[PDB]
């Protein structure tokens, strides 16, 4: 497979800017979800597991053909729980009906880190919807009771570095997991719905306990009232890794600016860009616009 970037016709930065001021909106007014955290967390989560599933070996999978759309793929059990940053999302696809599916999955997860006070992600438009039958088999997404060996060989399908990979999972300070969802149950520090470093200095300063939860999974457990996964965990049991995460504690800008860098590359894989194409959108914020 070759996925050329394709731009919307007619559609420029002013068209994007508004598909992101209303999704931005309605998530200022929807701040009641999930006890008050609010859908930015699982927003972000949504741009990753639309983006996970490609794979550098033949070019299947990835952001591209906005495929979660498909029943496949939106019922995978590694998807349960995204459902809900789907519905919140298809009014705003009602509202904008010529932006791609891949394109709305994607800026989603922008808008929400952008929003959550995160740094400014670069964002490209271009993805094309693709048939049912491109829809990538279940099972590419990755396990969360495992090690940092698997880590490693896991984002290497995605060519992610040791470093991506440790800025990338910074993500999981935001939102918590619920059991319902994955068979793990709590919060991963105190500001979950802001975008900060939070998780590594948790790792490197709480107290963690190994326990099991009431679906028969393990965890890490702080006195707290915080969890980690095993695979989050894993970071710290890795010596490459442990660098990584005592950088990002020692320095949130470090973190921002690495943490941009790759979620940008992780939602562009298995995509080529012509160089007639426009350069990466920066989006203005509501604050930035005074709305
Ligand atoms: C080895 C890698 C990863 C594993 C095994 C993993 C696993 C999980 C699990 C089990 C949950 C809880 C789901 C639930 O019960 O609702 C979760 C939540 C979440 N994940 Fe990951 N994760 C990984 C990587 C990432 C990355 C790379 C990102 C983002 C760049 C990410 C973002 C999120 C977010 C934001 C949540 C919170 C969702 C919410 O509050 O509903 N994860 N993850």
């Amino acid at each position: 497979l070759v996925h050329v970037a394709s731009v919307e016709k007619g559609r420029s930065y002013e068209d994007f800017q508004k598909v992101y001021n209303a999704i931005a909106l309605k998530l200022r007014e929807d701040d009641e979800y999930d006890n008050y955290i609010g859908y930015g967390p699982v927003l972000v989560r949504l741009a990753w597991h639309i983006s996970g599933t490609w794979d550098k070996h033949d070019n299947t999978g990835g952001s591209y053909g906005g495929t979660y759309r498909f029943k496949k793929e939106f019922n995978d059990p590694s998807n349960a729980g995204l459902q809900n940053g789907f519905k919140f999302l298809e009014p705003i696809h009602k509202e904008f009906p010529w932006i791609s599916s891949g394109d709305l999955f994607s800026l989603g997860g922008v808008t929400a880190v952008q929003e959550m006070q995160g740094p400014k992600i670069p964002w490209r438009c271009g993805r094309v919807d693709t048939p049912e039958d491109t829809t990538p088999d279940n099972g590419r997404l990755p396990d969360a009771d495992k090690d940092a060996g698997y880590v490693r060989t896991f984002f290497q399908r995605l060519n992610m570095n040791d470093r991506e990979v440790v800025a990338l999972m910074g993500a999981h300070a935001l939102g918590k997991t619920h059991l319902k969802n994955s068979g793990y149950e709590g919060p991963g520090g105190a500001a979950n719905n802001v975008f900060t470093n939070e998780f590594y200095l948790n790792l490197l300063n709480e107290d963690w306990k190994l326990e099991k939860n009431d679906a028969n999974n393990e965890q890490w457990d702080s006195k707290s009232g915080y969890m980690m996964l095993p695979t989050d965990y894993s970071l710290i049991q890795d010596p490459k890794y442990l660098s990584i995460v005592k950088e990002y504690a020692n320095d949130q800008d470090k973190f921002f600016k690495d943490f941009s860098k790759a979620f940008e590359k992780l939602l562009e894989d298995g995509i080529t860009f012509p160089k007639d194409a426009p350069s990466p959108f920066i989006f203005k914020t509501l604050e930035e616009q005074g709305l």
